């Protein structure tokens, strides 16, 4: 077959040629990540470069590029283009110079006004993907990125993690709700739960659970979900309730995306300009 409908994203030519200055950046289970320079605009982007003949029948599957190219917004790493030469998809994201959101937070002290922007930017991705049918699922520090402009960007999602029952748990999954440790039927607020967990990690400067045996971490999970706070008197009230809403164990009565892009404590974001000094900081406490 000549896999037809690859007509639909990849564009003509040489990815060699229109980018130049390729560096790995990631391995990965079906992709290399390559950083690199386009030869005409300077702008910096991602390679992510994939062995088709590699590919595991997953084949239409795998244009589900072709929906990373309809769904386009500025708080995701979007699509740009593809290139193919033989058998190699090149598929060309955003870069975004930065960090990410747990670089900042090793490394960094947040105040309540600047995690509010983020959480913002992260409500604003998410009510989209939302709106187009996509669970995120993975809304964690280490999906975040920071730009040097101050930009807020989602990163490492798909749809269009199943871990065998037999299997030992290595990682504990601090990020997931509840109705998934226990692995019911689930919905977007899943990543609304996420972000809660998030939330706590920006003040806390860690994730829940990191003194915890996956098995018990599954089980708080389970059981307690809203993790708990070392010190609650050190947030605002404010904060408090829109870390409620989103960690609210019930489903039903856990806000939405779109609620809670009109809740109180958005209103202390400052601009997006303020992550910038949090990401020089975490820049220069890396130098080791
Ligand atoms: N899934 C996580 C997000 C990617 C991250 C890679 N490191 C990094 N560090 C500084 C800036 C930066 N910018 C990017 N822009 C686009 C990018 C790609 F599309 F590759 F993800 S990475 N990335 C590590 C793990």
């Amino acid at each position: 077959e000549i896999m037809e409908k690859l007509r639909t994203i990849v564009s003509i030519g040489d990815p060699k040629k229109k980018y130049t200055r390729y560096e790995k950046i990631g391995q990965g289970a079906s992709g290399t990540v390559f950083t690199a320079t386009d030869v005409a605009l300077g702008q910096e982007v991602a390679i992510k470069q994939i062995n088709l003949q590699k590919q595991p029948k997953k084949e239409l599957i795998i244009n589900e590029i072709l929906v990373m190219k309809e769904l386009k917004n500025p708080n995701i790493v979007n699509f740009l283009d593809s290139y193919l030469v033989g058998d190699e998809l090149f598929v060309v994201m955003e870069y975004l110079a930065g960090g990410s959101l747990t670089d900042v937070v090793t490394e960094t002290c947040m105040d309540e006004a600047q995690i509010a922007a983020v959480c913002r930017e992260c409500l604003q991705a998410l009510e989209f993907l939302h709106a187009n049918q996509v669970i995120h699922r993975n809304i964690k520090s280490d999906n975040v990125l920071l730009g040097m402009e101050g930009s807020v960007k989602l990163t490492d999602f798909g749809f269009c993690p199943e871990q065998s029952k037999r299997s030992e748990m290595v990682g504990t999954p601090y990020w997931m709700a509840p109705e998934v440790v226990t692995r019911k039927a689930y919905g977007p607020k899943v990543d609304i739960w996420s972000l809660g967990i998030m939330a706590i990690e920006m003040v806390e400067g860690e994730p829940p659970y990191l003194n915890e045996n996956p098995l018990r971490a599954l089980y708080l999970i389970a059981t307690n979900g809203t993790p708990e706070l070392q010190n609650p008197e050190k947030l605002s009230p404010i904060f408090r309730d829109f870390l409620n809403r989103c960690l609210e164990m019930d489903v039903e009565k856990r806000g939405s995306a779109k609620e809670l892009l009109q809740h109180q404590f958005l209103k202390l974001a400052k601009p997006l300009s303020s992550l910038t000094p949090l990401i020089a900081a975490a820049k220069e406490a890396m130098k080791s």
